[PDB]
């Protein structure tokens, strides 16, 4: 039994938003949801370690990978254990994106150390709320570097085209609300 | 029991090449495939009907309906109360976006004829092929029972598919039908993934 899904997406994209949005659509039908999110989700402690001075790109993806081994060990596969809906804001495909497309790491060496961390585990569906970078750094807060995460995510998306659901990012919160809700409407439970 | 998916999109979308492709992987992995397509499926002299001196889209749509009706009831759920994957070529959507979006019959008549007509079944998914219609027309040349019809005929088709996608995104798989063909039957497997099992 469970289900996991994640949602994945640019700063500001609307993730935590569509994340509770679920959550409390699933909740009101009477399912059991855990709401979880990355980093922080397994070890709590890794997220001081995202604001540490001048952090390299390497030494961050495996402090992302020690919390997220711990997050799907602890945490996820427990809640799928007992029938929850495990909805994580934010999973694998996040550092993939950032790490790999975006701060430039080689893509065999993040999979490989995901392999083992992850324990194979993929989510059932990946909904990515898509939006160009100049409207995401208009909600949440260089450009050249926001293209490359938000292609990588297209990249991954085209990859994984029956996992990953893209959904346009820019259109409003109950029209991409009930959009997900469509997609998991065969799915429950 | 059973899984029943549709393939949609003008002629020369792909949706006929890539609908016999899916049914070759299924046998070619031992799983029992029913290939069909509309219109014919139920009713196979409803295709000769079509073509008749100047058909009115009333007519029209209830041959298609009809031949849907024994469509749903003779080939599709004996089929899937099998343990079938049926894989129909055309299904509701294509009388919805052609007769409805294309001829200007009204969608709630539509709906209701259809209610009673497809026993209220509706395919797990639905690959809908798109393309610009201009794409469209200079690939294959028109079926017979859509002759001497206008560009602007076959652009409200192709919005009416997708305007049914943004109403049913579930359902609705749509795809970029000028990408090439091994990506599109990649694309196809990998959402069939889950379900096959
Ligand atoms: N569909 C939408 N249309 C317009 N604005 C939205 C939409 N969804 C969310 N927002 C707004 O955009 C901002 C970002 O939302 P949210 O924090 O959920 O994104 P996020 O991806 O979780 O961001 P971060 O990655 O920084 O945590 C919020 O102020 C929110 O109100
Ligand atoms: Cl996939
Ligand atoms: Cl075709
Ligand atoms: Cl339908
Ligand atoms: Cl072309
Ligand atoms: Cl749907
Ligand atoms: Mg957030
Ligand atoms: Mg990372
Ligand atoms: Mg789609």
């Amino acid at each position: 039994p469970g289900l996991f899904l994640t949602l994945e997406g640019l700063d500001g994209s609307g993730k935590t938003t569509q994340a509770r949005r679920l959550a409390a659509f699933l909740e009101a039908q009477g399912r059991p949801v855990l709401l979880t999110r990355e980093p922080g989700g397994g070890l709590p402690e890794v997220r001081s370690l995202l604001l540490t001075q001048e952090l390299s790109p390497e030494a961050e993806y495996l402090l992302f990978s020690a919390d997220r081994a711990e997050h799907v060990r602890k945490v996820i596969l427990p809640g799928l254990a007992a029938g929850k809906v495990v909805i994580s804001d934010r999973y694998l495909d996040s550092s993939l994106a950032y790490q790999g497309y975006g701060r430039g790491l080689p893509l065999p060496w993040l999979r490989e150390v995901a392999r083992e961390a992850t324990r194979g585990l993929k989510p059932r569906l990946t909904f990515l709320l898509d939006l160009p970078p100049e409207a995401a750094l208009r909600r949440v807060r260089g450009l050249e570097f926001f293209r490359r995460v938000r292609e990588g995510y297209l990249a991954l998306a085209r990859a994984e085209p029956g996992r990953f659901v893209v959904l346009d990012a820019t259109l409003p919160e109950e029209e991409i609300a009930r959009a997900i809700q469509a997609h998991l409407r065969p799915l429950l439970p």
